[PDB]
This record gives structure tokens, C-alpha cells and sequence, in this order.
């Protein structure tokens, strides 16, 4: 990650930007499993084997409340999401499929939001 994306502070407009990707991952069309805490009634050994679970409501929770100051940390939530995924769930899940498509999207827009700062 560069200098800028590790340390320069998040500003208002960072922020509004910030919105923005997040806005775009729940409108997706595989980001069904990722908008709210997985449900331990769909995995009930979830939360036995993810020990830092996170979600995309969570994830919009933290920017209404500014919890963000550098943008590494924002990515590091949204690589959690994946990450935790693709742990939890086999290479051939659906699951896990979502998890590949939507990295990638995050990635597109990621890099466009970098550009843009
Ligand atoms: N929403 C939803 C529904 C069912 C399941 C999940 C999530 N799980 C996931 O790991 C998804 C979030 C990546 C756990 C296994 C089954
Ligand atoms: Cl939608």
C-alpha cells in the first residue's frame, strides 16, 4: 500500500468517497452473504472458527461513525470480509465464488477512489 493509503488522514470528502464503495458493494448482486453478520442458524460452528467475523452493515455502521482514520483501515475491514470467506467456506462453495467476484469489484472501485483522492 502507498504512503498516501496508509497515513494520510481520511478527510470529509475521503469519506464521501468512502460512502460511495461501500454503497457500491451492497447494490452488487453477490454481496447477499456479506450485508449483515453471518447467522450462526446458517453456520453454527461460525463463530467457533472466525475469531474477527465482519460485514458489510458493520462495515457502514463504522463510516457513519467516522471510526475510519487512515484508509488501510477501511481495507482491512473489507479484507476481512473475504478473507473470513474464503477460510470458512471450500474453494467450490458459492460462498466462496462470491468472495472471488467481489474482491475484484472492490478492487476496481478501490482503485478508482485512490485515484480520485
Ligand atoms: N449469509 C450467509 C448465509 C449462509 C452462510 C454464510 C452466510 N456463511 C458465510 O461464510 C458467507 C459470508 C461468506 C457461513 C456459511 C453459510
Ligand atoms: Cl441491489
Amino acid at each position: 500500500e502507498d504512503a498516501m493509503t496508509v497515513l494520510t488522514p481520511l478527510t470529509e470528502k475521503d469519506y464521501e468517497g468512502l460512502k460511495r464503495v461501500l454503497r457500491s458493494l451492497q447494490a452488487h448482486k453477490m454481496a447477499w452473504p456479506f450485508l449483515e453478520p453471518v447467522d450462526p442458524n446458517d453456520a453454527p460452528d461460525y463463530y467457533g472458527v472466525i475469531k474477527e467475523p465482519m460485514d458489510l452493515a458493520t462495515m457502514e455502521e463504522r463510516v457513519q461513525r467516522r471510526y475510519y482514520e487512515k484508509l488501510t483501515e477501511f481495507v482491512a475491514d473489507m479484507t476481512k470480509i473475504f478473507d473470513n470467506c474464503r477460510y470458512y467456506n471450500p474453494s467450490d462453495s458459492p460462498f466462496y465464488q462470491c468472495a472471488e467476484v467481489l474482491e475484484s469489484f472492490f478492487v476496481q472501485k478501490l482503485k478508482g477512489f485512490k485515484a480520485s483522492r
